[PDB]
């Protein structure tokens, strides 16, 4: 497919990739530099920067599931706390300005992946 | 797909998607906002970033592509210069740590977007 897929900055390799592995994304390449962990297509393919703060943070991606509330499930059991203030953190299945619902991770390094529900109405009928 | 796909910072939105368009860029959703631009799935989804330079610019996100050379025939044809300093610009299809080939474009807001080739002997035979 003519695809786009987010490229993320992360100071560990290690850290980050235990962070998003639970969730089950598979590490299918590693070096020093690039790091791409993948669930399906959820492409996160991350470049090695130490000095990055997570609370100036702009830095995202949309995560579009085919069940949105399936990957909200495997996060409140594998261990991402549900919180308004602090870092790592899960925030919930909302009514958003554009049609339909999504959910927002924040990971270690301040990420906002924002959790958008695929709409099978209009995209399968 | 469970498919992740980049969000990126823009200053003016008829600025950023008159850059992109002439590449085959399909603009499916605007507000004030929010800007998806896609050629395909390269679904490059814009959020409105008034305070950005261009210089200081970590942003960036790998356009993984079916052809690499046809995404550098359409650059030289519409109108995006080949050159060391300065931005908007076109970085070559050249050889890297990693498998196989990556391109590299510049666009108006600093933005590093990496063109890979898709690897056709293992991902088809």
């Amino acid at each position: 497919t003519d695809q786009a897929t987010p490229n993320l900055p992360s100071r560990d390799f290690d850290s980050t990739a235990a962070f998003y592995e639970r969730l089950g994304f598979g590490i299918v390449f590693r070096d020093a530099g690039w790091m791409i962990l993948q669930r399906g297509d959820l492409m996160l393919e991350f470049f090695a920067h130490p000095g990055l703060d997570p609370l100036a943070s702009w830095f995202s991606c949309c995560l579009r599931l085919d069940d949105l509330a399936e990957f909200y499930r495997q996060c409140k059991s594998v261990g991402i706390q549900e919180t308004s203030s602090g870092y790592p953190r899960i925030h919930a299945p909302e009514l958003q300005e554009w049609g339909g619902t999504m959910a927002a991770l924040v990971d270690p390094d301040g990420t906002l992946l924002r959790l958008i529900q695929n709409e099978l109405l209009a995209g399968i009928s």
